[PDB]
């Protein structure tokens, strides 16, 4: 696996770590569609709108299986810690026109 999951559950936006690397989700878009981080960094997505959203990496991207994140409700968050350099594309499961990528360097 090229990512670990701190919390399998979404969690509250106020519970996001001090200094987190945050991608906001609003207006049916990931607000940072191309994020560059370093090996070992944790990225946190935070849903800022009513509509449920997740992040979904298909099989072979972050590991053998697809990494289909849990649906985040409004003001919920979800983190992934990236452990290997590469380019990792993702989309939103119910709204697959929403696309982003994490580039881990
Ligand atoms: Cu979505």
């Amino acid at each position: 696996d090229k990512a670990t999951i701190p919390s399998e559950s979404p969690f509250a936006a106020a519970e996001v770590a001090d200094g987190a690397i945050v991608v906001d989700i609003a207006k049916m878009k990931y607000e940072t569609p191309e994020l560059h981080v370093k090996v070992g960094d944790t990225v946190t997505w935070i849903n800022r709108e009513a509509m449920g959203h997740n992040v979904h990496f298909v099989a072979g991207v972050l590991g053998e299986a697809a990494l289909k994140g849990p649906m985040m409700k409004k003001e919920q968050a979800y983190s992934l810690t990236f452990t290997e350099a590469g380019t990792y594309d993702y989309h939103c499961t119910p709204h697959p026109f929403m696309r982003g990528k994490v580039v881990v360097e």
